[PDB]
């Protein structure tokens, strides 16, 4: 595949958490695409980033509910560890690094994950990187 293997990472990345995290996609996540209303493509990644990252040091390593079950407690600095290094990939396909995001909406992850994955199979034609 020509394109950057990166974006495939971050699809099956992202997606493999929502298999795992069913239940507790319950703890109602802030939106940013009411701000949508005009934005870049980058301006979108990065606010991407944005709500990532307060989402994983809200529940930090704290096993709240990202794990309490199984194959979340070994694997949970593992998920945070890899929820990062996808934060990192984002930065590159940005550049911005400063972004704002307006509340509006308390959506909620799986809803945030289901969301942004329809901007991802959209934007997927777009290959560039």
């Amino acid at each position: 595949h020509k394109c950057d293997i990166t974006l495939q990472e971050i699809i099956k990345t992202l997606n493999s958490l929502t298999e795992q995290k069913t239940l507790c996609t319950e703890l109602t996540v802030t939106d940013i695409f009411a701000a949508s209303k005009n934005t870049t493509e980058k301006e979108t990644f990065c606010r991407a980033a944005t709500v990532l990252r307060q989402f994983y040091s809200h529940h930090e390593k704290d096993t709240r509910c990202l794990g309490a079950t199984a194959q979340q407690f070994h694997r949970h600095k593992q998920l945070i560890r890899f929820l990062k290094r996808l934060d990192r990939n984002l930065w590159g396909l940005a550049g911005l690094n400063s972004c704002p995001v307006k509340e509006a909406n308390q959506s909620t992850l799986e809803n945030f994950l289901e969301r942004l994955k329809t901007i991802m199979r959209e934007k997927y034609s777009k290959c560039s990187s």
